[PDB]
């Protein structure tokens, strides 16, 4: 691959001090962008993903709009659970569905064996490989996928919920058969995130977007074994393969209760949500891991000159080290691709002020 | 289409005696032009180049002030690098940019297969074909690109040069490399050029802006065979689809040293840059091509009644056949679009009077 230019999000994200703090954008290929939207109208959500350049291009619109420190390719978490062999659409406005969840023990029959999911995820592969060629080294490319825990809501919700009340259910009524299908699905993550990297990604996020759902007897049951695994058996299988290990952020949205055990959980970052004040995000985790985040992705409606403000008193609380500026959550679909330009360029001035 | 009305243009080209010499001017699009600065605030440059509206108004603001014996598309040569796989910007006042241009043989990795670039390039076909259904025959429409060498300085120095040394280097240290990427562009021209003709260009120029860089041994090594080899695969494609090959001009600024291997290349027209005596050319090329040029375009600075005797001068240079008049290269952004008119008329008046 072409060498890489601009480093600076990898060496923020080992925890090196840098010249200006990197920032990049959850959700920064996404229909924000008009050309987004154009682009994704050709053909259906799944069909897009399945498309090397469909994700390439995607991936690198946002890029040539604002000069962000890093890319992430486009693809979605839910190529998982179909990789094993469940039926996903994208419903028209109403967002992705499971029209036949996981709803008793045995229904994990269904399921490929978890080895072989990565072979299923090629097209994945793919756009990665694809990406990092044409980027031509601009600046680091992320892979990413969803946490066991979220992946599993997913499945046995069949979509979004406000309570998790089945998959919770679960848990309590069947710990056995949660634990079973949480080891099911780090056994097809970490051979996915593997290839991942051997593809190109340069960073790997996992994704453990419904964490706020479980307290933290739950959550330190449930989802943090899974979420150690991931990371521990990437590691072990890039060593082993002879490449270098890549940093690894966990973001566990509305998971304030768990940060002093994620950042012990062999992540290199931490990615926080907007609800986390800055400096006791850094209590909880201490000297050692880099903090991301974590502005309200709504504050994006402000004025360009308020979001300046809003940044620079962000940026006071997290200080200059140790630290990736994102927001708390991904960019919604009604937000202007002008203020997330304001985001950008405020992130890259106060921090360059905080220094010199 | 609707049928042609003033066809003198192609009548000069395939060498017919006209009534009068036909003219045009590079960059008669152009920002001479304060009504092209208006339409070209409304977005940023590519992105004009993918509206068909934007670029067929364009086209037309010059023959609105001028009774120009032709129009060419509003587009870019930069085009065809960027639907290849490679970031191209129109930095602001500082012209077109490449940042991370091609530097090793592996970059080469990089690009399209080159037999999918027409179809990356639909809004050009789309501009092409509205302007000839608006221009509704007044006069012929010329479609163009760069030739491979000038592409391939583009895509290794990142943008202009007033030596050309990255890519030379190329040349010198690898050939093989350089050959395969002449090659690359040469198989994406090639079906692009047919394309613009089917969508309906009645013209096609090449444009080899940096041939003056190379002199002779490199010229005829690296850019003539692939200049040659554009005009041979063009005609042929055309004819085997069942369409009429077009005239086709290959202008080689400050290509003195090529004139007679150019007038051999396939090309109807050779254009001229003002350096070359217009008698010197005829000896060069022979009897059998048209010429096409030459005037210093900074002659536009001198005035409409200077601008008259210069005109005359060039013509009686060149003589009444086998010529299409234009300057020797395109207008200046700060020349006076009455000046502009003046060079357009006195080629009439004085061609008119040069034949009765
Ligand atoms: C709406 C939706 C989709 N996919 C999903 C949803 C939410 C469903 C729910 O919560 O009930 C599922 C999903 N997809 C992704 C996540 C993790 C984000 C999070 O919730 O923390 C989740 C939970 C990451 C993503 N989803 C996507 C990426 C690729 C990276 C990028 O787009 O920049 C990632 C990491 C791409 C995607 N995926 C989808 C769209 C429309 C897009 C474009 C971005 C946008 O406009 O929202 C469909
Ligand atoms: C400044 C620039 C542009 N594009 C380019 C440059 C020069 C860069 C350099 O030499 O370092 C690249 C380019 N574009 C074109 C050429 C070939 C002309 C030549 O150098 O012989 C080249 C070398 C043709 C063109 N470039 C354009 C056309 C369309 C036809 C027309 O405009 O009449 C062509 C054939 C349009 C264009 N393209 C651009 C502008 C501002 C315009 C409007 C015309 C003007 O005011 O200069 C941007």
């Amino acid at each position: 691959f072409p060498e890489l230019k601009n480093d600076t999000f990898l060496r923020a994200a080992w925890g090196e001090e840098t010249d200006y703090t990197p920032v990049w954008c959850m959700r920064q290929a996404g229909r924000y962008l008009p050309e987004f939207r154009e682009t994704r109208a050709a053909q259906d959500f799944f069909s897009t993903c399945r498309s090397p350049e469909a994700c390439c291009e995607l991936t690198l619109q946002p890029l040539r709009r604002f000069p962000l420190d890093a890319a992430i390719i486009f693809s979605d978490i839910l190529v998982v659970p179909q990789a094993l062999g469940m039926e996903v659409t994208m419903v028209p406005g109403k967002g992705p569905s499971f029209p036949e969840p996981l709803r008793e023990e045995q229904d994990l029959e269904r399921l490929r064996d978890p080895e072989v999911v990565a072979s299923e995820l090629g097209y994945v592969f793919q756009a990665i490989t694809l990406t990092r060629q044409r980027l031509a080294g601009r600046v680091p490319l992320i892979g990413f996928a969803g946490a066991p825990w979220t992946l599993m809501t997913f499945m046995v919700e069949g979509g979004g919920s406000s309570t998790m009340a089945q998959a919770k259910r679960w848990l309590y009524q069947r710990p056995q058969a949660s634990h079973q299908l949480l080891r099911i699905l780090t056994d097809a993550l970490v051979p996915y995130l593997v290839g991942q990297v051997v593809a190109g990604a340069q960073a790997l996020q996992l994704f453990e977007s419904h964490a706020g759902h479980l307290g933290p007897q739950l959550f330190n049951k449930f989802a943090l074994p899974y979420i150690r695994d991931v990371a521990k058996q990437v590691k072990a299988r890039l060593r082993e393969a002879g490449l270098a290990p890549v940093p690894m952020i966990i973001f566990a949205k509305d998971g304030h209760f768990a940060l002093e055990e994620l950042a012990q959980a062999g992540y290199e970052v931490v990615g926080l949500d907007w609800t986390v004040a800055p400096k006791k995000a850094r209590e909880c985790v201490g000297k050692t891991v880099t903090l991301q985040g974590n502005l309200d992705p709504c504050a994006l409606y402000a004025s360009e000159e308020e979001i300046g403000q809003l940044v620079k008193q962000m940026l006071d609380d997290f200080g200059p080290h140790r630290y990736i500026a994102n927001l708390g959550h991904g960019l919604y679909p009604d937000m202007d691709p002008e203020h997330v330009g304001a985001f950008v360029d405020a992130v890259h001035k106060h921090s360059r002020l905080l220094r010199q």
